[PDB]
């Protein structure tokens, strides 16, 4: 109980930075990066129980995740990847591991000021999108 409840709400994307080139380096094709860079999308969290959902709604895809923490899940990425994933909560930061084809990545999602802030890392490649609340 309480565990997230700094990061539920309605958050906005403010700012990008390298994101294309994490997608560059997770596998995402030229056209879906183009379009997928262009959007500006709301996050939806929220916490019932045990369980947490994450929604992305943007003008690129609509995607919804529902987990309990440290329980692998499948999931469909919005550039189609077919992932296991897992998150945990380590230290007050939401720790998002997606599996696939012998690959890994890491999205960590933090509490800082009023801003959510999602780092995203592929191998050396890092990139940090900022949220503000909606
Ligand atoms: C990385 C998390 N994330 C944030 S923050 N905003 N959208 C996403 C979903 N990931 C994604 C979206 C489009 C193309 C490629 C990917 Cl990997």
């Amino acid at each position: 109980s309480h565990m997230c409840d700094a990061f539920v709400g309605t958050w906005k994307l403010v700012s990008s930075e390298n994101f294309d080139d994490y997608m560059k380096e997770v596998g995402v094709g030229f056209a879906t990066r183009k379009v997928a860079g262009m959007a500006k999308p709301n996050m939806i969290i929220s916490v019932n129980g045990d369980v947490i959902t994450i929604k992305s709604e943007s003008t690129f895809k609509n995607t919804e995740i529902s987990f309990i923490l440290g329980q692998e899940f499948d999931e469909v990425t919005a550039d189609d990847r077919k992932v296991k994933s897992t998150i945990t909560l380590d230290g007050g930061v939401l720790v998002h591991v997606q599996k696939w084809d012998g690959k890994s990545t890491t999205i960590k999602r933090k509490r800082e000021d009023d801003k959510l802030v999602v780092e995203c890392v592929m191998k050396g490649v890092t990139s940090t999108r900022v949220y503000e609340r909606a």
